[PDB]
């Protein structure tokens, strides 16, 4: 007995009513979702935080039956950094409760308030982290991480940013294997990165979540980068028994 | 460059935050979308009026390119009347300005305010109409209508209500033919009906539209019927559909 | 446990190896599947017979579990008759056993051998009949028909031929309702026909069936028309414990 | 103006005529496609090679229009080895011309006849390689690799085999960026591997190609492992795929 919800934005459009935008999020004339503040020149600013949600909650689990949804989302994104040596803070795909407020900037990625684990967050996220928060146990490498009610990622893998180049991303969740899987590929320069782990979405998330993007820039001048999104598809399936 | 927005409600849930319940519209505990009001008794009430819309506007055409969405939807619904001789007024699947407010009850079907045509409605519907308003040029028989900016359907055809029986609808809009088609089947009765006509969606809708059901029961006590929706499926693409593949399992 | 097989021919190409063509059927330069003989000049010929099948069998029902496929097919076809008053014989979408040869021409539609019902035809069809075979209890009008192990339709509805316009067809089988529905629209005329009936696929087909088209022109001189298909899409779904 | 062709085998079934079996490929009565010979015990035999292709050719590209197909494919497979430390040879998913004979075994994986690259193979493969063949430039570790007309990969990455555990694979081709990607995840060990390269196909493969799997065991006793496939979906679009939807509908 399956519900499904899916959409594909191959462009973005100014003021799109199917998209909830938060903090600094703009969608440009040219169709770019500009998650984080970027002046006329292309020049990203500090002290920024931006978010994008799909306008309707996704039913990721069902308490009557205990059935859990599988989902798959795909997106393409570009991090340009004026200076690659100083980069902060990163972007992320997440699933948080609905009407849940944006949270601290920088390392927090606009999804947390603190280094502390808290089951209250009810956030699961795949981060693309570009600055090392030693305070958070970040690997020293810029990384893909999987967060579960904590910015202190449960598992991380290296990810070598290709500055200004477009990354194609696939994020997967098999509900019967409880497997969350994230893969990033640079089409131009042909590199590849994968991270996978087990997350039991029912003990973590509410039945209904907002899905979308979060992004932050550095708390320090020069520690700046864009977080531009070009396209985004998603598809979730919630079957009620076998 | 193709956008797609799409979904399946095969079962409904109370309070479902991805739909916008308006008027009396609710979803019971066992999953039925009651568009229009029903006592626990199971007795349908008069002067009810309810709508359900998907909470996400749909991009139906793009002004910059001129490009227009194709779309498909299907659902399963029952109208049950305690008294088949006194049945009012109907239900409808529609597109309208985001997220439109319900308009007059009764034979207006929550979609219109009078018998006259008006472009500001910006509304296009397929009605499944159950009471003959002669001031709306209604045919004597129960009928499926296509309606554009008016309650006076621009084309109707016969529909024989099977009282208390689930009908399966496929409504369909091929953008290159500007073709709207509504098919209705009762699998229990083996009976079927189709209406087909053109409507140039770009002429009559805004770029963004809210999609849903609308239903009303009668303006006099006893003209009464349910307008229950069991399941619902929708799919659109806008390029700046694969229908076979869409039904066989949406 | 759901298997699925699906495709779309948005146009045909000559000797494309995923169709098997039988009889006179061929694919033209401009990508048309002419089921029946049309000459040099567009003049269709009599005594012609053509079938075009998907080169893969379709698992219609599973005997071990007794479950049965749902499937949906859509196609676009033109028949054009140079004399509207003298047209024959029709076309058909059908399911039948594999390596099951073409069968009698004319009014049997490449699908049968006599008037009589016969179980061992193991054939199910939706037909688009342009000539009254009185001998087959044909209605006195061009009709659409459901046929199950007989050219004697188990049900019909009136179909109004629109000479030389493309017809859009949607045929659909719902194995939970055991419900076969055929709809035909002409975009040009705005016209619309539907036929709906119960058919037990599990009763009348084997587990695997070829799926395709059959068509035939009239017997006598003059009872001629074309039977041209432009596009075809099929999808089926066979869940073992649904 | 877009063609399509997809399927999903969640089970395999004995004899299944939409699947063409070559060499030793057997489908177990419990549903496993056994690419290479697996005896009574369940003990894999050496000296084996098997292949299973989809029974109909796939249109990968069109010469008239020069347009080229995109495609996803996923599958579950298990390699079981009685001694983890004597293992050969490997399995692959390939695209070769119809109706390609199966070719040399062992480290050639049933796809190639020798170390030599050849254009007239018109074979592209994603390889799962379990034995180092120095004659083919194999890296010291077990690896996934992209093969184009040759048993010598154009690129590889360390694949660490988890013995007896189902691997889930995703293979994609983006014709728009001539880019082929293989990824494998062992859901039990939460462990993963991904491999990206550019390969044209228009220049390398015919318009029509058969597709499936190929496998082989070692050339000497004891160098043995199974190559068992549990499910398989495939999707191809060629305009003259929405992967996110593909995966979650398998
Ligand atoms: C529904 O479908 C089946 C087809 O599967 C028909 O049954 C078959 O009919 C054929 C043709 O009549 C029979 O073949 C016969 O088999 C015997 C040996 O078993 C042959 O020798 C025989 O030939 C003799 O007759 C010939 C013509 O008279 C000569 O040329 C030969 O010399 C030879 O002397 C012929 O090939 C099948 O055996 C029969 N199959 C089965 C499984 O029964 C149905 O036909 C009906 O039933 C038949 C028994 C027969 O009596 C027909 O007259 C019936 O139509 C067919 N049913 C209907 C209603 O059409
Ligand atoms: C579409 O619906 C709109 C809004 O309902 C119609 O506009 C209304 O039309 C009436 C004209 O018959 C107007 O009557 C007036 O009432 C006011 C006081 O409230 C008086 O001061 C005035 O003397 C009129 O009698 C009404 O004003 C008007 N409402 C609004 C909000 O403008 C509309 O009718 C069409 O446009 C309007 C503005 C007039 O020009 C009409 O003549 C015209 O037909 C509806 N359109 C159609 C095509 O039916
Ligand atoms: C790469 O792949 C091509 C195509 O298979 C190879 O060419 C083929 O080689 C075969 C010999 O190994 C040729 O077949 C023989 O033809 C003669 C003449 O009738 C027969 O008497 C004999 O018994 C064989 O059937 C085959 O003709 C040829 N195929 C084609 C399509 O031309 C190719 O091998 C190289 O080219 C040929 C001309 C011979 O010189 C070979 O020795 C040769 O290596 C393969 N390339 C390599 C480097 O291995
Ligand atoms: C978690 O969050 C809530 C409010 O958001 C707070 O009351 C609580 O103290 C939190 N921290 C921990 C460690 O539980
Ligand atoms: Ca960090
Ligand atoms: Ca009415
Ligand atoms: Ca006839
Ligand atoms: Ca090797
Ligand atoms: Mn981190
Ligand atoms: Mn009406
Ligand atoms: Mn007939
Ligand atoms: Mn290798």
């Amino acid at each position: 007995t399956t519900n499904t919800d899916s959409f594909t934005f191959s462009k973005f459009k100014p003021n799109q009513p199917n998209l909830k935008k938060q903090g600094d999020a703009t969608v440009t004339s040219s169709g770019t979702l500009q998650l984080t503040k970027v002046d006329k020149n292309g020049v990203p600013d500090p002290k920024s935080l931006g978010r994008a949600l799909y306008a309707s909650p996704i039913n990721i689990w069902d308490s009557k039956t205990g059935v859990v949804a599988s989902f798959a989302t795909s997106f393409r994104f570009t991090i340009y950094a004026p200076n690659i040596a100083t980069i902060a803070d990163g972007l992320a795909f997440f699933l948080a409760p609905v009407s849940s407020p944006p949270k601290a900037g920088a390392g927090f990625l606009g999804l947390f308030d603190s280094a502390v684990f808290n089951s209250s967050y009810q956030t699961v996220a795949v981060e693309f982290d570009t600055y090392e928060n030693t305070v958070f146990l970040d690997p020293p490498d810029t990384h893909i991480g999987i967060d579960v009610n904590s910015i202190k990622s449960i598992k991380t893998v290296k990810w070598d940013l290709a500055n200004g180049e477009a990354a194609k991303v696939l994020i997967t969740y098999d509900s019967s294997a409880k497997l969350l899987v994230a893969a990033l590929v640079y089409p131009s320069s042909k590199t590849s990165f994968i991270l996978s782990d087990v997350v039991d979405l029912k003990s973590v998330l509410p039945e209904w979540v907002s899905i979308g993007f979060s992004a932050a820039t550095g708390a320090s001048s020069g520690y700046i980068e864009t977080h531009d999104v070009f396209s985004w598809s998603f598809a979730s399936k919630l079957s009620f028994a076998a």
